[PDB]
């Protein structure tokens, strides 16, 4: 009956005619000598002065190699400067960021190559050999950051190019600039077309106005343990804590040691993690050895945060203000924000995840009548903003099921909003398995199984988990005489994708439940 929510925050100014370079290195004037980009693990550094220089001078070398404004390059490195640099650079042309996680099979690099039209490519050299076939095969350019095997470019070609030579471009806010993977609400994963104006308003939602949802302030250090490649890091960490002037401790590999020790010698004052790192951070029996009283604020994001380890992390660092952060790739991402991190806080109840992010609108509708929903009735999230994205790239149907007709983006994720416009996701009416946060497309495995000579049929499932929250596993039916068994099934599939992919279990059944249209009652199948 037309019940929109919004934030307890006011809406702010948000520009609209700006490229997201331009908006995040704004004020870069107020802090040009400050630490920027800090690797910790080699101890690399780079000022915002720094920063702004090689945006520049990397995007005079891509124009230089023959990369044009529109153009997708494609990154496959672990968080890091070299990372920020080349998206900057790359926004700095006008040019397109696609990237993929560094461990991915050869396969699922060159899929993400070629569905994404991904003219350079670049990695590291201990990754490169999964690339050298698809490379001198497709004519892509291919650009390492240390060695350069065989006959492929340097990044220095880039990093160290003449800034007068950076072309002249001209950049709507409307211009897609970040193309990160998602399956989204159903089926394989799809290149979501992130925007300059899109990404700007995500920020500015969270890091910006005269009390901004997400504070942080000049004496803060903020903690990349999550991979960049993915819209978590690259938003509420990259993104925000450049627009905020904040200096950013990288952490290309996450190991509790070392971490512990880079909190104290950094000072590291925010972290964003998710359950699966939180766990792990937790379990250490190092606390004590080393000082962590400079951590003011510990976010956890990107998948369901349990009450005992809720509980356990306010125990272990009551040092920080523990919140939530909800957010989704195709949302731009995020959908909500704990309003206690604020420059002026709102007190928060255990398990929310958060307020609706301000300068938005957020509805709770009845998954079967469509209905918008009051306070405290669960319903499928969906909100409208211009933080979300524009679609998928070249799926319009996929984009026409995801954001209707009113332009409101459905999560697929089943909530309410109490009293105190606080928000709780109770349940998921999407496909989606999350592994340690990261997304395992049931379709995508299915696919995979399917394609096997000796497999009709398959049926991919979450099996819950206390170490990943979600592991997949496989029901399959196999062809009339197939002899296969589950170890070799598994073989299959551990060989064509990323170790978080491996099917744990392989259950043999007759058939896959359907229902009269063929829709897979996946409902069915978890219910074993
Ligand atoms: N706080 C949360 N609690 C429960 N479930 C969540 C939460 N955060 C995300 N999810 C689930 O994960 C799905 C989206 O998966 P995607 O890989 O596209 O984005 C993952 C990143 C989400 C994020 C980004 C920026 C932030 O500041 C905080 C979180 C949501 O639809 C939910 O199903």
């Amino acid at each position: 009956e037309e019940f929109i929510f919004r934030s307890k925050l006011p809406d702010i100014y948000i520009p609209k005619n700006l490229p997201l370079h331009s908006y995040v290195l704004e004020n870069l004037s107020n802090h040009s000598s400050k630490p920027c980009l800090i690797n910790g693990a080699n101890g690399d550094v780079y000022t915002y002065a720094d920063v702004e220089l090689t945006a520049r001078r990397v995007a005079s070398g891509l124009n230089k190699i023959g990369i044009q404004q529109g153009d997708v390059i494609m990154l496959f490195l672990p968080s890091s400067p070299e990372f920020v640099l080349a998206f900057l650079g790359a926004s700095h042309r006008g040019a397109i960021i696609t990237a993929a996680n560094p461990f991915s099979t050869p396969a699922e690099l060159a899929k993400h190559a070629k569905a994404s039209r991904a003219k350079l490519l670049i990695t590291q050299a201990c990754y490169y050999e999964k690339v050298k076939d698809f490379a001198r095969e497709s004519d892509v350019k291919v650009m390492c950051v240390d060695s350069a095997p065989d006959g492929c470019l340097h990044f220095s070609e880039l990093t160290q190019a003449d800034e007068n030579e950076a072309p002249q471009v001209d950049i709507s806010p409307d211009d897609v600039v970040a193309l990160p993977y998602s399956s989204g609400t159903t089926g394989l994963p799809k290149g979501v077309m992130l925007t300059h104006k899109g990404l700007i308003t995500s920020v500015a939602q969270q890091v910006d106005g005269d009390n901004p949802n997400l504070y942080f302030h000049s004496e803060d250090v903020i903690l990349c343990v999550l991979p960049m490649f993915h819209i978590y890091a690259l938003n509420s960490i990259m993104l925000c804590g450049l627009r905020v002037g904040a200096p950013i401790l990288i952490m290309p590999k996450f190991e509790i040691g070392s971490l512990l020790g880079l909190i104290e010698k950094y000072k590291v004052s925010i972290a964003p993690v998710v359950p699966p790192v939180m766990m792990s951070i937790a379990k250490s029996p190092d606390l004590d050895k080393h000082d962590l009283s400079s951590l003011r604020m510990i976010k956890s994001g990107g998948a369901p945060l349990g009450k005992e380890l809720e509980d356990t992390v306010r125990a272990k660092f009551p040092q920080a203000r523990l919140g939530q952060g909800y957010g989704m790739t195709e949302a731009g991402p995020v959908l909500a924000m704990c309003l206690a991190f604020a420059k002026e806080p709102f007190d928060i109840k255990p398990g929310a995840c958060g307020t609706v992010v301000r300068n938005a609108e957020m509805k709770i509708v009845d998954p079967e009548t469509g209905a918008s929903l009051p306070r405290n009735q669960p319903g499928e999230i969906c909100i409208r903003g211009d933080q979300i994205m524009k679609g998928y790239l070249n799926d319009p149907e996929a984009t026409s099921r995801t954001i209707d007709k009113e332009g409101w983006l459905h999560t697929g994720d089943i909530g309410y909003i109490d009293d105190d416009d606080e928000l709780f996701i109770v349940d998921r009416l999407k496909e989606l398995i999350k592994y340690k946060g990261f997304q395992v497309a049931p379709a995508e495995l299915e696919a995979l199984l399917i394609a096997h000579p000796e497999i009709s049929d398959a049926a991919v499932v979450g099996l819950k988990d206390e170490d990943a929250g979600e592991v997949p596993v496989a029901f399959v039916v196999k062809s009339e005489k197939s002899q296969a068994t589950e170890d070799e099934i598994k073989q299959y599939i551990s060989k064509q994708v990323i170790f978080y992919k491996r099917i744990k279990r392989v259950f043999f059944i007759e058939a896959i439940p359907k229902a009269p249209s063929g829709k897979i009652l996946r409902k069915n199948l978890k219910e074993k």
